[PDB]
């Protein structure tokens, strides 16, 4: 469990410091950012800081869950923001960075190990 938790903490940190990442660090303050419709659109809000809290609190039980929450950030981004907007472009770029970091760091190996383990349990 701890090997993938470490990787996730590094990776959330890599996202926070990546170009444009500050946009996804905190939850949108709908009034303060002039986004008054944001939570009428985004019903599952997520930010890097929420994910850091989940890691801090040991709330992830499987490595895929961390990836699912990060991907939710990017999915909310593309849903709320038009595809030709600066924010949507930034979110696509960070999404590519993240998915490639999953490869370079070998995080996807933990997810595939997750699956085969879950699958053998079923076959017992």
């Amino acid at each position: 469990n701890k090997q993938w938790y470490l990787l996730a903490n590094q990776l959330i940190l890599s996202l926070s410091k990546y170009e444009g990442g500050h946009i996804f660090e905190k939850l949108v303050d709908a009034k303060k950012q002039n986004c008054p419709d944001y939570y009428d659109v985004i019903k599952n809000p997520m930010s890097f800081s929420c994910i850091k809290t989940k890691l801090k609190k040991g709330q992830y039980a499987y490595p895929s869950e961390f990836v699912k929450d990060v991907q939710l950030i990017f999915d909310n981004c593309s849903l709320y923001n038009t595809s030709n907007s600066v924010v949507a472009i930034t979110g696509k770029n960070i999404e590519t960075y993240f998915n490639n970091q999953l490869i370079v760091m070998g995080y996807n190996n933990f997810i595939l190990k997750e699956k085969k383990i879950n699958d053998m349990l079923k076959l017992v």
